[PDB]
């Protein structure tokens, strides 16, 4: 296929008790029974597919200090700024899936474009840190 | 300098017209006196610090789609995964001053640790988009 | 096509001594009449083309303090954090066929998502290094 | 300070048994009494501090596929590409208490900017997938 | 689509005058009907594509310190260190537009190869500055 | 040290013929007897050294294409994207030295920080590629 792993399929994934336990419970999750391909390449070992799994429901579901929208947005610049191209794609989703406006969506584009900017012209220039930032 | 470009004081900037326009501006946007060094910098080419400031005021500055501390912390997260160490530390300091508090901070940081985790791992898989996601 | 260059075929390449060079070496270090895609699109300029498997030879073939297959793994997690997608696909199949076994593949995958991970955090948290890093 | 969060001593740790747990832990597991900084920077969260720490041992201490060195020097191949100095301070430090001799550093090093170089120009002409690959 | 925004065609742009009088000044500055997808996506939110063209306006069109082939060639440099695989494309064909030959491509790319392989190697080796750089 | 390698000196290289005959090479070809510090770093793999200056004399020394300071221009370019703080240091400062003016200077950074923008943009939305480029 075009993944240099293995997608597993639903079928695949209920002979292998590891893997259905951590998919079923993405699916009680996030409420609707579409698993993304992320997880069915992460499948090919379940230990990490867990641990992976264990992590994304404990920082991106539940109460915190930030909503779940905000969350996923800084995810969507985070990928973006990694140039993770699948990434983009499923964060947008999953913004647009908690509420993300077109306007939002702009601003978080414009936000990700500046900040792009300004992080170069910084490193191209060497802006030594200002002795403000350094005080306890 | 530690800067490869030099870094502009207030005395210099006097002098400038062009650039006390943006300083001035700066100052009276951000109600402080605190100009920090990005901004110095930029002041060697006129036309790009009026353009600079000029984005951020539109983006970053007043009533919008996000609020102030929301935009802030995306700023920070983008600073962190392009590796700029000023940036992290500006817009750390910059979020605090928005308000940011240190149960947001860590939220944060745990999203930025967890997103850089599994966009390696995607694209060491190299992941192909659902067809879910194209509709 | 898709690449920004054109990707040479073998029957151009035989009437081209410095391209059809570099190609034999390839496929008779190899030991594979197959030569993937990168070398065709390097074709293009015969020096570079030159330039660049010369390290590759020297760097990944013949005997050193690494093992191949352990080469091939570094590759891989360099391309992975450089987010080349086509050096993911080419470095996943030339570690596996140099004996990278699914355990293998796992382990190497969990410490690039690890690391990728302390790398964000510790960039995010600008954690100076250590004096006892320091000492000579 | 010069990070963006601070660093927890050891003092401060004493009094925090959800984090003095996870030190004691990472004493115990590497045989040393000395935790470098990114553990205090991460002990303002306690639990990205376990999560983080869990991983570690997970993935990094004791019986699995690799030697502990050579999941080191991948380790420090990611730091590296990454771009993050501390981290290649820190695994670079790890990979010689790990045994890794002169003779392999120079050789990681070298297949670190020979995959630099080739990622950088296949970037650049954007070839494409072979076939081959892809069955 | 493909990608994470709808890409606007002229028919709908001819209806959205913020966007038309972007389109139109990009196609006279260019000289060409033809106006890429960069574009169309921007286009969803005017403020922002008016602020991208009047940024690419200012710095890529007009007298100034260098060339317009120079800088494309910095351009397609940048764009190719930053892993965006759209802008690889889109600079290279700008790039050729502007008169780049064979020769002239082929000694870009061995510059940006051998720029990320000695960035990568000080990186590795954590080179500290040389005072002969920091001298005012 | 402050490297993650040592960075022989020239009493050492003195003695050491295969290292030697490259900073002299380095030397007799800059004109000049400053050797910055990468080249002190790679000294400790002498075939590795090797490589690498071959690499830049046959890349960035004598005629081809582009002007040596147009190469310069290109070289500080990438270094500033992959973030490289010593490499956009010896780099700006090799442009200099190549006859970079302010007024390029200036114009090289404009163009940096707006391809990083645009480059985040085009990412962002995931912009596929016009068949126009393709044909
Ligand atoms: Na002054
Ligand atoms: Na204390
Ligand atoms: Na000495």
């Amino acid at each position: 296929g075009m993944a240099t792993v293995r997608l597993l399929d639903d079928a695949e994934i209920s002979t292998l008790p590891e893997v259905k336990a951590v998919f079923d419970d993405i699916r009680a999750t996030r409420g609707s029974d579409f698993v993304n391909n992320i997880w069915r390449g992460l499948a090919n070992d379940p230990a990490l597919l867990k641990r992976t799994w264990e992590q994304v429901k404990t920082v991106m579901v539940g109460e915190g200090a930030l909503d779940p929208l905000t969350r996923e947005m800084i995810y969507l610049a985070v990928s973006t700024a990694n140039s993770c191209s699948y990434c983009a794609h499923s964060h947008t989703a999953a913004a647009r899936a908690k509420g993300m406006t077109p306007a939002q969506h702009a601003e978080v584009l414009a936000i990700i474009g500046l900040a792009a900017q300004t992080n170069a012209l910084v490193t191209a220039m060497q802006i030594p840190v200002d002795e403000a930032f350094l005080v306890d």
